[PDB]
């Protein structure tokens, strides 16, 4: 086992994500079974009770466990799956030794937080990096741990500790600290004094840095990196720059440019670590997969628009999981993505006694759109606009996904406008009403990675051309809410035609139309389970309909 | 080149001096050519403007640099001969980069106490450790550097900054950190967290503690030292003891039982160092000298009081260096030493008008006494105490040594009870009496190591057998009044013979009077030139004659 | 963790069980917490099948895994507790993945015995030695690993193919071979060729060999060692030897003397491995009692003389592990032991009938003897006699233990000749004949580590006393029948007292007979929990009354 | 004998109570301290010998339990004074009032089923539980000052205010025991 605890900032905003999902990619590349573990210093047990408001979208792991945004970009940077043990957090780690009180479990000792919880922490960290990630059950090679919050903190107190401690009860040599630091620039001069107020506190709290990852706004002069490294122990080649290029896919092959491979091959001797040539051979390809999507990205031109429609769009993280599909889907199809962010209220005709400008300019967004997305919203207040876009897209032809919440519009949308029932209603919101034409159910949660079935007679549709024709899906759910399975036989007899169900056939998952160019409905999450160089199959389907040459993106997967 | 840092400490009064001193003796039992250097935080240049009121007595160099105390603790364990040089002081660097300024050497840039000062302080010591100290001038293998105050101060800033970056501009395994700490005992529990409170700080200033040198009142409990190894980070076997024992010459032999010179074998890889038979033999031989005298010193029983007769003796360390010497004649004399204060102003019958027990404690010390020092003191007021005690040590016939102002009080004493001038008087004191009858005259400093040169006829001389009869001594000095010359003849005449002068003829150095078991002055200070397995001859004398078997040592010197 | 695999031979008689029971020891004195692997390469899956006669006792662990003899040396030796996983075997290994195989585990694939069988092995070693052994949950840091058979076989040769594949698996220098070897001595010359001929075969076979421990009849010759340095690349210090001592308890001494601790210390990078001065210092101090209990070997004169009486006393290794607990017993009391092997059936009358001089020997060693045990026996041939013992040493007062069929024969004995019922019969032999006075019955199987209890009233038990006077006793079980219930209360009057139960009260586990010096039966077997450093607390007893000075034993208990 | 925990020392616990009795010596039996004095009283005055803490010799199943089980009971509890109690060297120092308030722990207590025989040999429960069938104080007839209390009077003692049976356990020590009980009434 090996370990790279990525960590650090004078400032907690400081961007540490992107080094750890970079770090750990780095390394897959010379064919080691990587791992990921996120630290949260937060309280929350889990990101099931904070909404999408509160700093961003609510995850979802194979487990069912609604989880921290970073999970998700370790899984799509390093092709892991994770299970809800790999998001450490100060609620969790406290809530389980305070449990295990009442258990007994500490023979009537002290539960003093320094011995028995960073000893929890340390033992947690050592059980969770032997849990397998990779499509087989081999257990990881090095782990990449990502320390949330700041190392110099309050809420950081326990982890700082108990890694402190795990940089000993796992042996130097099978341990390595990055830590990221702030350097900022003020009247043209590079300041080098907030990091070296940070690398005080490190050697302080007892971890010794091997990396030095600036955030600057610029290229480090020299001089500055000879006096970090001055102040800092680390020899000049180690303080590496960490600047904004041209897009987050690149920032990879910048840290190998800056000899991060080969810094980290000899720091924790990777050639001592066993590897076959089909792990090898898998690196080095993987690798010339990573320099052809980023070579592709600097020379696509040919845009793709996609309108996202829903509410809360200021809030973009709210949908961190949706972009990053997009932008996948977008590099697989060589066209450069822009999406049109359409705040879905402003759709409705009531907006046109408000404010004019926003009934033009979300309208004009719309219409604009090569390809319209219905994103899997939450809450019901914009529901009318995301009726009225899945209007547009089925009659003007446009290219149509609807996530979660979006089949189940596209079903509203079906029932209000070609079945003819205008009373139609989401159950979801007009509740108490009691209506007989319900388009949706109540059936109290249903969460994680789940099996979709394809109905018989599929064989035409292009989603199922796009999951390669295979009888089964397996994709990440979350639904209280379901169609309404006696509308079905009604939507299958007028061309709107339930591709794909639940293994008990009495639940809707997939919806295909008859008879236009690519408009689907997935009441499962396909954002989740993307990964950089396997874009989710919706999603490649939609920006390929979008883009044109859907049938030639249908022979790239059938081939 | 190697270097061994010692240092650290919750509190300063701690005790690294003898941890420093015992260090490196250690490390001269593998025949290493040792030096050391002594850091002082304070202000002065040299120790020659603070009076042996404050923090103790006015040490003297061969060079003449009156210094800190704790250069002599290293010449008399060690038997190195030191320069003025290694005593760094925030006085002398600051005094030399400040005064290198207005010379220019800076090509006019800023001279920041970073980079520049603390470039001189490791500059000062690359040059100080390579001037050559033992009996041949060969370089040293290994320095010893004593970090005066505490690892967390102000006074202290510079040095632990300087010594950072010298941690890489010598590389490691070429230096080596021995911290010195603190460890309270409360209602007889262990208390290392003032320990845990100074390792956070050393790891922030940046140095790397690799020994833990406990001052704690007790043996360290094994669960004590399991816990000082969990926080700092150094193993259990590195965490040494330096209790009390029964004198601080057995300190050494504690540690080697310590494993401490295998373990600074190995860490500073030693046996890569260039040693010939002729070191290592020497190395292993001077271990049997102090194996042997550490084992005379432990069923050693038959006493010999030694009455010290002088001003200030509640302030024994204004004294350290005489103290110190009559230990070694002690030991090499195998008698037990009590040392007898006599304040020698309680001597002088005006005391009988003010308190009579401290008129008769006083007589009482000094007549119980098996022998008599005079020790050199400053200033003049308790001057009839002492030529009162020399009267008695004339006349009562007890042995009796005279140092510096003592062999000027025997002066005066025979000028007033045997050659008949009542009125013969210190010019030292009584000057602007203008009196013929001066027994000494001002000469306005001399310092040093100087020669003395014995008179001819000094063959039967007690002094002269003790100096193995060789017709020169060089030994350290400091006076600025000495013997009237125009005085000699009488007392030449009279059995006060002057054994020994100046190069020029002109100056008085040594006497010895005639007729006498063991009766001498010497101008110069004999203390200081004496080391643990070689005791100044003439306080090797007085320990002897006070024993008796003075005859016996004569023969241990000649043979 | 770390491996050292003990392996080789020309021969398999040669004895590599001390070695590896040994090699082991030496390296929990460095205090790592080591564990030991048995290969075996029978068939067998575990030894509960095959009888005493066939290769000696059937052990048992605390799972009740009725194993093979050499787990028992490493208990014993290492103070560990083993389970029935880590007796690797031909039988387990090869029904295990042939199991697997109609459970579908490989997908359908061919199941080759190179990749994929080897492959399990290497995973059931990886398994084992992650398995926790000592008084605390604490994984092992070294594991011994002793390879039954010969390298150079048939039934070795998935083991050493395995065992190449592991020596990557797991990395070099986490790994090390050390090979047992014959040096046969002809006309007076020492013969290298086996040796180097089993070289040959283990180069060959893929593994490379660290150590070269000879089975000579002598000290091997300097120009022995030089020569097998010669042809075996080992270096001339690591050709240990490993003659014949004065008790196999003096052999890990021998190891020690011959730099074996020097040599796996560098060889294994044992210094990398994490250890708190509470494992360190336990380390040195076992060291300690086993230089301690060889020296009390060494100079131990006293004799006592045992008389271990039952059947099959021709077969000693059919009673190793009671053998091997009076040896503790014995070194523990100081007083050297001699065994007086009494074939029980020669204790009946009817051997008068067929050879006197058996009938007399058996008695006069039986009468010589300073305590007595019988053994735990099987079958039920000999039963006559071990009662007539039993009478012996209840009537004549001698010390007493009985073991597991030992207690039963006490309870028939005290029914035949105290309660005055010569019909009284083992239920276990006289069956069919449905008698109404049993002093057994059966009550299919019971097996392994359980609990037993005492009885309220027992303080006066000096079985009790031996056990600490603790209110539970945990120790190993084997038995179909039980005493009989239903005499418990006539028993209980007679002064024969069950001092300990089973917790539902109903079955009994020991007694002690009131007013005899040391008269017990253990229904449980108290031999296989006994360690080198702590003899098992009945026969502790037992040696202690027959040495004398069984109050003063009490004390070093109980203190 | 001062309300110990686990079960391991407690024959020497009732030998202190022997010798308490017999000899004289003013005794207080605290929690535990009250349940060994039973269990004292029991083998070496109403004279069963086999008489036992059903606290660790449970499963023998044996006829004379000492006590019983009844899952756990803590905090600040009301004993109340059985009726006859007037006479009661406890009941003084408590300045008779008829209503003790005090901590308690305890899972076991007195089997209820030895107490009649008790009342008649002088070993009077002076104090129990409002149900009336939990017994939580006792002093024995006839002796200078011999009590056990099956609350813990340890946690109420105040530095101006030491609490009752303790204040009666160092003052019978003291001697002067009946001059403590005019500084309490007064
Ligand atoms: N490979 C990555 C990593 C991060 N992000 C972006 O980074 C965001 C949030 O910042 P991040 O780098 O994850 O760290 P912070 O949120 O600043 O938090 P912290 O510094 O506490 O880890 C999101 O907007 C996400 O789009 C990204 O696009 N690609
Ligand atoms: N740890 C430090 C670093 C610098 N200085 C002193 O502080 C002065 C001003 O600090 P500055 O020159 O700004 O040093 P930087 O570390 O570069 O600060 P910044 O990165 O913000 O420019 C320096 O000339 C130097 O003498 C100091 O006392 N302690
Ligand atoms: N080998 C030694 C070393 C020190 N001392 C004694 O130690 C004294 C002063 O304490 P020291 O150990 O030199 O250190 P501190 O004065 O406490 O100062 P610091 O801790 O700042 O180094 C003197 O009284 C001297 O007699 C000694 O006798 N022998
Ligand atoms: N660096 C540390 C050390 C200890 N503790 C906590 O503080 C409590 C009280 O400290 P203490 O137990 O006294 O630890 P020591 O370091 O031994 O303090 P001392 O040496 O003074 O006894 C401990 O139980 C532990 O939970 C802490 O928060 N931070
Ligand atoms: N520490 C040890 C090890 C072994 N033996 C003795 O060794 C025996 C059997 O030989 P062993 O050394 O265990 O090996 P072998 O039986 O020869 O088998 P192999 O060589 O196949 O391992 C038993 O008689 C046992 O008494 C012993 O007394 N003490
Ligand atoms: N691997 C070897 C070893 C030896 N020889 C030859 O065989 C001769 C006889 O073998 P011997 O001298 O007996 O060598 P050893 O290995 O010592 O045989 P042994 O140990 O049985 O004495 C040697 O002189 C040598 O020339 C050989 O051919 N191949
Ligand atoms: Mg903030
Ligand atoms: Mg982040
Ligand atoms: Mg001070
Ligand atoms: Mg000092
Ligand atoms: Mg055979
Ligand atoms: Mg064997």
């Amino acid at each position: 086992m090996k370990y790279v605890v990525v960590s650090g900032g004078v400032i907690s905003g400081i961007g540490k994500g992107v080094l750890a999902s970079s770090t750990g990619m780095l390394l897959k590349t010379l064919g080691l079974k990587v791992t990921s573990i996120k630290i949260d210093p937060y309280m929350n047990i889990d990101a099931g009770t904070m909404s999408p408001l509160e700093h961003g979208e609510c995850f979802v792991l194979d487990d069912g466990g609604e989880t921290d945004l970073d999970l998700g970009n370790y899984e799509r940077y390093l092709g892991i799956t994770l299970s809800r043990d790999h998001n450490i957090t100060t609620g969790k780690i406290y809530s389980h030794v305070i449990s295990r009180e009442r258990r007994g479990d500490y023979l009537g000792k002290t539960v003093q937080i320094v011995p028995h919880l960073t000893n929890a922490i340390q033992d947690w960290i050592q059980r969770v990096s032997k849990i397998p990630v990779d499509d087989t059950g081999l257990e990881p090679d090095v782990c990449i741990i990502e320390l949330g919050g700041t190392v110099g903190d309050i809420e950081s107190a326990p982890f700082v500790e108990a890694l402190r401690q795990f940089q000993f009860e796992v042996g130097r040599e099978n341990f390595a600290l990055i830590h990221v630091s702030l350097v900022p620039v003020i009247h043209g001069e590079q300041k080098t004094k907030p990091t070296q107020a940070a690398i005080k506190d490190l050697r302080s709290l007892g971890l010794i840095p091997d990396m030095i990852a600036c955030r600057c706004s610029e290229e480090l002069n020299r001089s500055t990196i000879d006096k970090i490294a001055m102040f800092c122990h680390v020899g000049p080649e180690q303080v590496v720059n960490v600047h904004d290029v041209n897009s987050t896919y690149h920032v990879p092959l910048l840290l190998l440019k800056q000899h991060m491979i080969d810094y980290l091959h000899s720091r924790l001797k990777l050639g001592e670590v066993p590897l076959t040539l089909e792990d090898k051979e898998r690196g080095s390809q993987l690798l010339t997969n990573w320099e052809n999507m980023t070579k592709n990205l600097d020379d696509s031109d040919d845009v793709v628009k996609i309108a996202l429609v829903g509410k809360y769009t200021n809030l973009k993280d709210s949908y961190l999981s949706v972009t990053k599909s997009l932008e996948h889907a977008s590099m697989k199809c060589r066209r450069q993505l822009e999406i049109l962010w359409v705040e879905a209220s402003n759709l409705e005709p009531e907006t046109q006694e408000v404010d004019k400008n926003k009934f033009h300019d979300s309208w004009n967004k719309l219409s604009s759109a090569d390809g319209i997305l219905v994103p899997g919203g939450f809450g019901t207040r914009g529901i009318e606009g995301m009726i009225l876009a899945a209007k547009w897209a089925r009659e003007s032809g446009v290219p149509f996904l609807g996530v979660c919440l979006g089949l189940q519009v596209a079903a509203i949308e079906f029932a209000r406008n070609v079945i003819g029932r205008p009373n139609s209603s989401s159950t979801e919101f007009l509740d108490e009403t009691l209506l007989a034409p319900e388009d949706q159910v109540v059936i109290t949660m249903r969460l994680g990675l789940r099996p979709t079935i394809f109905q018989p007679n599929s064989e035409w549709s292009n989603i199922r051309k796009l999951y390669g024709e295979v009888n089964e899906v397996h994709e990440r759910h979350r639904h209280r809410y379901e169609i309404n399975p006696k509308i079905v036989n009604d939507m299958e007899s007028r061309g709107f035609i339930f591709v794909g169900k639940d293994e008990t056939g009495q639940r809707c998952e997939i919806f295909e139309l008859k008879g236009h160019p690519y408009y689907v409905g997935t009441q499962y999450h396909p954002e989740y389970t993307s990964k950089v160089l396997e874009p989710s199959r919706p999603f490649w389907g939609l920006v390929a309909a979008a883009s044109g040459t859907l049938g030639e993106v249908i022979k790239d997967i059938n081939l």
